[PDB]
This record gives C-alpha cells, structure tokens and sequence, in this order.
C-alpha cells in the first residue's frame, strides 16, 4: 500500500537525519569529542538503522536522488516517485525539527557564549547542525563536481552490495554495509561538502534551519551561488550516473 | 523455568552495567581517553553481549521499560513482570558495586587530588559514573521528554530488528544491532540525559552511589525537583508510545 | 594430530600478540594516536583474527587458563593441556621478539629521548609494551581481583557465545564477538591491569622484555611483591570461576 | 570474460585507493581528526568494499602480490596475471588522481599556508597522501623487512579467511573480515612503513604524485636508496611466503 510506503519513508528518512543532525549538534553545541571518522561512522550506522526499520516495507529508498535512479534503471513505479520525495523530505524536516527540540537550549547558550548571531554570515557553521555547506577553499562547480562522484559511487556501490547475483548474497548483511560504505565516504570527502549525497536530507533540514532563525544564509551558505542547489541536484546527476556506470561496467559481465 | 529468568536477568542487566559504569568510571577517574561515540559504542556492545547471554533463556529483557512494554504489546506474561523487574534493579544494584569495588582507590585519589567533597553538588560528576544527570541547559521537563523521545525509538526499532516479519530475518545480528542502535542513540542524544532509557539502569547504581557517600545528591542532582524521576518513569512512557508506534505505523503494514 | 594442533595454538598465540603489543608499541614509542576503546578494539579483533585462524584446527584455545577450563569443564583431553600451554607461551614469546623487531629503533631512539634507562624502574612504562602491569593506586591482591573476576566473565561468556543451545547460533560470528568482547572489558576495566587475562600472553612476552635489557623490573614491575604471578594465576583462577558459574546459573537451565 | 574482469580489478583497485588515499588527505590537508586506528579501518573497509564490488567477476585480487601468489599456489591463470596487474596498477593511478583533483585546492591552500615547496624533502609528507614512506628511525632493509611480514600475514590470513575447509565458513562475512584484518595490520605495523603491501596501491599513486608537482622525492622519499623498491618488491616476496606458511603449517593440517 502506497500509504503505509511513504510513512515508512517519512520515518525512515526522519530516524536516519535523527542521529545524523543529533550527533553534529553534540559536536557542535555540546562539545562532544568526534572525530571526521566518527561523525561518519555516526551518520552510516544510523542510515543502516532507517534501511532495518523501513526497508521491508517502502524498499526503504530514504533518498530522493536513489528513488530516481531505481525510477529510470530498477523499474520502480514512477506512480511512486514523487509521493516517496515528498514523505523523504518532510521526515528529514520534522527530524531536524525534533532534534532542534531537544538541543533548543544548547544552540541559544552557544551563540550568546560566542556571541553568535544567528542568521548572520558566521552563523552558517552552527547552521551546518542540520544541512550541508562548501569547504571555504572550494567553489560552486567544485562542490557540484564532489557532490556528483560520491553519490554516483553511493548508487552504484548500493546495487552491487544489494545485487544477489554478484558473489555470495549479503542477505541481511547488505544495510550494514551500506551504512560503512556512507562512513567512509563521509571520511574521505567529507571535509569537502558534508558528504550529503541525498536531497530530501540536505533541503529538508536546510529549510527548517531557515525558518529557525538563520535566514537565508541556510539557502546560500554565505556565497555568491545559492549552495543549496549543489546538494539538491548534484545527488540526482551522480545517483543516475552511478546507476548507469554499475549496470554497464558490472552487472553486464555478471 | 521462572526462577531461571530472573536470574538470566540478573546477570544480563549486570554485564551491561559491568561494561557501562566501567568504560565510564574510566574516564572520570582512569584519566582514559573516550570521545561521545566512544563510550556509546561500548554501552551499546555491552548490551549487546548481554543480550546474547541471556536471550536464549530469559528473552533478555534487561529493561523494566521493555519488560511493560512487552507485557502490554508482546503478550509477555504479568506474573513475569515484577519478578524480571525486581531481579535487572538487582543486577544493576551489584554491578555498580562490583564496578566501585574494582576502582576503589581510583575514586578516592581522584577526589583528593581535584578536592572533591563525596555528597557535594560538586560531586554529581563523579556520581554520573553509576547514573545518569541532566545537561547544565536543560531542566527536569526537557529531560523527561528527551529521555522519553529516545526510549521510544529505541522500543521502536528493537521490535523492529526482532520482528521476523520485516524484511530478511537478522537472525544471530539482532542483538548486535540492537547494540549499535544504542551507540548512535547515546551519541545523537547522549549529551542531554546520558540516554538512560533503562529504570534499571539509572536507578540501580543510583541507589548505590547513594550509599557509597555520594547522599541525597546521587538523587536530586543538585536540582530543585529530584531528578531520579526522569530517569525511572520517563523510559517507561516511552517504551510504550514506542512499542504502540512500531505496531501501528508499520507492523499494521507489514 | 596433536602436532598441527600445537603449531596452529603457536601461530594462532602469536598472530594474537603481533597486533596487541603492536598497537602498543606504536602507541608507546611511534606518538601514534590511541584511545582505550581504540587499543582495546585492536587487541579484541587481533584475538578475532587468532581464532579464525587457528579454529579449525586446534580449536584455538589460545590461552592457557582457557585450555585449564575447557579440560575441566568442556571434556578437553589432558593429554593436550601442556603441549597447548608450551606452544602458546612460545608463540607470545616469539611474537614479543618480532614486533621489537620491527620496532627496534623507535624504542632506542624514545628511550634516549626522553632520557630512559631502560632497566630502571621508569622503564616499567615502555616494558608496558609487552605484558601488563598493575594500576599506581592499586596493590597485589586488589589486582588480583581484578584479573580473576574479568577472566571469569571472558570464558563465561565464551561458553555463552559458542554454546549452540544458547538461542539462536551465531555461527561464524562467533569469533568476531569474543573479540568484541574481549573489547569492552579492556575498556572498562583495562585501566586497572591492562586486561591481561591470558597467562602465555603476559609470561611470554614478559620473558623476553626480560632479556631485552628491561631486566628484573620486568617481572617486578617495580614493586615488592613480583607481579608476574597476578596475570599468571589469576586468570587461571577466573577461568575456572567462570567457566563453573556458566555450567551453572545458565547452562543449567537451557 | 578477461576484459570484464580487468575492468572489475580496475575498479575496484581504484574504489579502494578513493577511500584509503581520500581519509588521509583530509588528515593532512583538511585539518580532520583522525587516529593511528581510524586510518587503519577507513582503508580496511574502504578494500572490504571494494572486495564486495568486484568478487564476483574477477575474484577481487586488487593486488598485484596477492595476483601473483594465487597464481603460483592457487591455481591462478598465468595468462590473466599481467592484464590483472595492468588494470590494478592503472586504478591506483586514476584514483589518486581523482582524490587530488577533488582535494586540489586545499593542496595549494596547505603549501602555501605552511611554506612547504611541493617536491622538495619537506614535502615528503604531504606526498604520504599517495603512496606510503619509511619511518623516521627505520632505513631500507628495516622497511623491506616490515612490508614482507605483514604481506605474508595477509596473504596467510586472507586464504585461512576463505578456506571454507577451516572451520565455520564465513560466506559474506570473508571480505568484511578482510577489512578488519588489514586494518589491525594497519594499526599494529603502520608506522612504520604505512602498511603498503600492495605494489598497484604505492606504484601507481607514487607515478601520479610525481607527475603531481613532487618530483623525484615520490620515488626516493628523499633518502639515498629510491624507496618506491621496497613497496614494489617487498610485498611480492612476502605475498608468497605467506602464502606457502599457510599451505604448510595449516593447510597441510585440516
Ligand atoms: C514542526 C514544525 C516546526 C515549524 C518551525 C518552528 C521553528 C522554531 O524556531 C524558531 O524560529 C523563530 C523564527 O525565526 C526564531 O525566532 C526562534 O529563535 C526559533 O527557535
Ligand atoms: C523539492 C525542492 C524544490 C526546491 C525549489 C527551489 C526553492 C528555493 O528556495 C528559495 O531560495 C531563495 C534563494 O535563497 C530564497 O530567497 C527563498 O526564500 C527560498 O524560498
Ligand atoms: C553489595 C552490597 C554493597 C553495600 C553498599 C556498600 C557501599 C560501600 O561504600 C562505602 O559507603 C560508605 C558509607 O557512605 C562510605 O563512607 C565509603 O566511603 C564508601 O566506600
Ligand atoms: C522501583 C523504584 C521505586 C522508587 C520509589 C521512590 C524512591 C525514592 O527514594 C527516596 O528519594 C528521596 C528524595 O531524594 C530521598 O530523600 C530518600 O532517601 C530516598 O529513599
Ligand atoms: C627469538 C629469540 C630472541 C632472543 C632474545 C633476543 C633479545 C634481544 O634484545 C637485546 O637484549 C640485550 C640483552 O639484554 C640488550 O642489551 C639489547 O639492548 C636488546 O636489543
Ligand atoms: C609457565 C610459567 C612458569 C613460571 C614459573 C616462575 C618463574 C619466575 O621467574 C623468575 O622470577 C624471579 C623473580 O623476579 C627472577 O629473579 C628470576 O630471574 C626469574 O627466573
Ligand atoms: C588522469 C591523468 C592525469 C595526468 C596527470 C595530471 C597531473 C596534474 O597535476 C599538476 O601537475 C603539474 C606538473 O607537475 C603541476 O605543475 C601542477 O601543480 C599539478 O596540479
Ligand atoms: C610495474 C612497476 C615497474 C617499475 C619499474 C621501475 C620504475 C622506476 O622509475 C624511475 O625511478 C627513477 C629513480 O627515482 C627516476 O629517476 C625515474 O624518473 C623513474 O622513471
């Protein structure tokens, strides 16, 4: 039922940006210890977490940019495309809503500790709580261009791990694995934009983020380019573009 | 064999604290280095240990608020509750003391050497070795919805990971995964309420550190309303608005 | 063949030490960044690797308290237990050997450093790095107790997780977990003796710091009562406590 | 078909070289926390993914030591050897690549920041990123010692892994394990040598960094004796005596 779907989608989606914006806003207004490996380690077990609860249901897609992709390579109902986009955002903004929440206090101490005004230039980083932004050194392409190949190693490392008739089934081993597979690529390159690879992940938050307080440096990050449009179409080229290197390099010789 | 099970119980909550309070105790008095994910890992694999030693005989509950939980959606039999209760405080109650026990003279020196009075407000950070405490930010209704927020997920997605019925069956992973559920709860959330999420966990040690000189404030905290409350009854409400959530919004649909 | 079994109990002792004191030495005389969870971890999935190995053969008891219990308890031959013992104190021994070995120089070079004499009783530090030594602020007897009670739980929950009619089987997990295992108690009680619980693991290794000019303060550790004797038959006396209490209060009642 | 399997090997080489060379540029130009043990693991399960990408085409060798080994004692195509190497070599070389392009800027940033001349001695650790270089302390033979040993380790390790004669088969779990066991190799050994044990791993991002603006200390390391040798060959000869030891001493035995 396509109901009971995008519900799992939204809870999905919303229990998977649960500990990922939950344990940056420890780093960042709690002063918790972590490293680039563990923020990483963090975020991929906690998608393993959203694929366990979720994926016997919707198929457990928790990402716009992977939902498009199985649309155009995995046969998925295109009937099904945009209702699961529309839960996997709104999870990921009730998420960053309900993390705000419980964190509330921290984030106000915090700014008023730095003198942080929200909303200004240097408050994007405390904005990073909830989306991603580009490393200072990197510009839009640059940014566009990190955002595209991860997500395209995403997709086409998830069908494969996912793919039964490559090497010995992974069966109930295979969400775990996409979460280690998310850790290190957040380890890798994710100095470099955050490693969102997923749109409903980065524009829900983002939004949320924007009616908390921060304005419209949660949309541009402080640049010339509105950032938010790297990590809302970057995924999507990458996801396709993965999809299709996995089918063509790999499954065609399997 | 009843008997049997309160006593799986009674070693199961125990190992899981052997393993908590001592990471912890580690860390406060050891002078050992442990970031947030660090020592929500270890309580999570503590756990986890602890399930696959008593799974096999008493269910491994090792959590008042899941024993309720199960008894009111899991058809878990009521004469079994108290009886289970009664035996995890128990084991909570020893291990914290087994734990002290071990580190006796490193508890002692450490409050000499940074002239720390045992029953001060100032030595609420020593006790937080055996239980939990609320952020400096936050108050007893913050803590009581944090603490409520997570035990529900964590109901939630148990149920989920042992529901056969969802996706492929985790078989030996589950207790595992149940584990590392812990771990990115305790680091997503963690800096707020210590995600006790276990009446028998926090009030246990609890009692005991209330003995072993730590007073009234092992109870209070150092706050206006004693916040030994939170800890007890705010897992429970979770545990059973969690378990309602797995079984409506996606045991319904499965 | 008793022969093969012996070797593999050689190999299997030594492929153990080879990462523990590996780790350590890196950590000790290479400025190499190391937690107790992260040195912990390491020594558990080094014991992983041992067993793996080794399994299939000897059964890889790979410590000699564990060969004591397991012919006491689990039926294991006799006739096998010294040959085992010899074979698994040479394999720490030459395990010890090698990784100085490989580590030559940075130990010389740290020692003329920061001006040790390696002999003396500030050189108990650096011997650290092959075999364990008591916490400043506890004696003889308490790290005894210490030794003795975290050994019970190791071959305690051995059995647990090798019992197949301990819930469901876990298989080839089974070796992973008693590496985790071995995880969480050296990062919970670590601190006070370094986790010894292994009598070829610390006697072996200690034997050859001995020779490789550490000299008496090897065994000693700098204290009146040689200290060799406490990871020598402490553990051995744990094993036996833990293996009974298993039978016991568990297996008596699966 | 031995061009889907060049292709695979090409892939998964390079997949594995994106992680490994990846977490360690943002350790040295990113400014990110990362421990002797973080690095160990992000590039033992940046090879287990990698293994699961490519296993069932071309059988996963991504090295040209392992290549070689199973080719004179597992019955390893002799024709497939040079085209396999070809392939893992050039991965290696291409992925490097990628990494400095998406890591480009902060490079520059880096050098500039820190007066460091890109190819003189100094810049030695930056090259690091790439390929890997001796310790301090250690000179040519020492180096050459180290990556033998710790290849043979692998080597045995990796067939003892997937003997499904020894012991419990591990099925799915084999590359996952093989993650581990290199990272343990990593942890234990890594600083000395930077745990290369693959000559396509330190060739062919070693070509690129010379390419890069580093020059000729890629290959020397800036010391008398070039040491992209001991990378090179050192692996190989230690490839097959693991190889051997495990067919002998355990092999020989089940
Ligand atoms: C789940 C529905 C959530 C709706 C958005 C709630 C956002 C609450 O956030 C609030 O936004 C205000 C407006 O900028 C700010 O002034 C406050 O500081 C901030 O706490
Ligand atoms: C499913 C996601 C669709 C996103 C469509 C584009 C939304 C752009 O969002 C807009 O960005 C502007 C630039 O900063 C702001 O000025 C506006 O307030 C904001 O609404
Ligand atoms: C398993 C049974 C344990 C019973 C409780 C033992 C507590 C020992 O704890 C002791 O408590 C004393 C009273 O406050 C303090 O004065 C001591 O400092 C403290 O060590
Ligand atoms: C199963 C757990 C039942 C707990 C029942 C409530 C126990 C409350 O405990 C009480 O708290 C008071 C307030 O600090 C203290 O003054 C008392 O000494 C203490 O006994
Ligand atoms: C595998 C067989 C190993 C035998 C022991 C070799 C020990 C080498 O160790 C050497 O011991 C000497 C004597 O104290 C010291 O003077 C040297 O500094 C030390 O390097
Ligand atoms: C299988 C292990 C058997 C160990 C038997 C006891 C070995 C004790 O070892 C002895 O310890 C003395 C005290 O420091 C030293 O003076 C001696 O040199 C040393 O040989
Ligand atoms: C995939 C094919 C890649 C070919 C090698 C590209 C190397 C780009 O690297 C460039 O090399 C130049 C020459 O030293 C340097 O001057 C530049 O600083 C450096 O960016
Ligand atoms: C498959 C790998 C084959 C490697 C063959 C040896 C390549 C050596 O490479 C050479 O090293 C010299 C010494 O620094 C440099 O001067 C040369 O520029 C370089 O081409």
């Amino acid at each position: 039922t396509l109901k009971g779907q995008c519900i799992a989608e939204f809870l999905g989606t919303g229990l998977l940006i649960f500990f990922g914006v939950g344990c940056v806003a420890a780093l960042k207004v709690a002063g918790a210890s972590f490293g680039q490996w563990e923020i990483s380690v963090i975020w991929g077990l906690g998608v393993a977490m959203a694929i366990y609860l979720t994926a016997g249901v919707s198929g457990a897609h928790l990402n716009p940019a992977v939902t498009i992709a199985l649309w155009l390579f995995a046969c998925f109902d295109k009937r099904k495309v945009i209702p699961f986009i529309v839960s996997q955002v709104a999870g990921a903004f009730c998420a960053a809503a309900l993390v705000y929440g419980l964190y509330y206090n921290l984030f106000f101490d915090f700014e008023q500790t730095h003198h942080i005004v929200r909303g200004s230039v240097e408050s994007v980083d405390l904005a990073g709580t909830f989306s991603t932004y580009p490393n200072p050194h990197i510009n839009f392409v640059q940014a566009f261009a990190v955002e595209m190949v991860i997500t395209a190693i995403l997709m086409g490392l998830i069908l494969a791990l996912t793919d039964d008739g490559n090497g010995v089934p992974r069966g109930p081993l295979a969400p775990l694995l996409i979460g280690l597979l998310i850790a290190v690529i957040g380890a890798s390159m994710g100095p470099l934009t955050g490693f969102a690879m997923n749109p409903a992940r980065d524009f829900g938050p983002k939004v949320f983020a924007w009616l908390a307080g921060w304005g419209n440096v949660a949309f541009t990050g402080g640049r010339d380019i509105p950032y938010f449009l790297v990590p809302l179409f970057g995924p999507i080229v990458g996801a396709i573009v993965g999809a299709f290197a996995y089918r063509k390099l790999i499954g065609r010789h399997l």
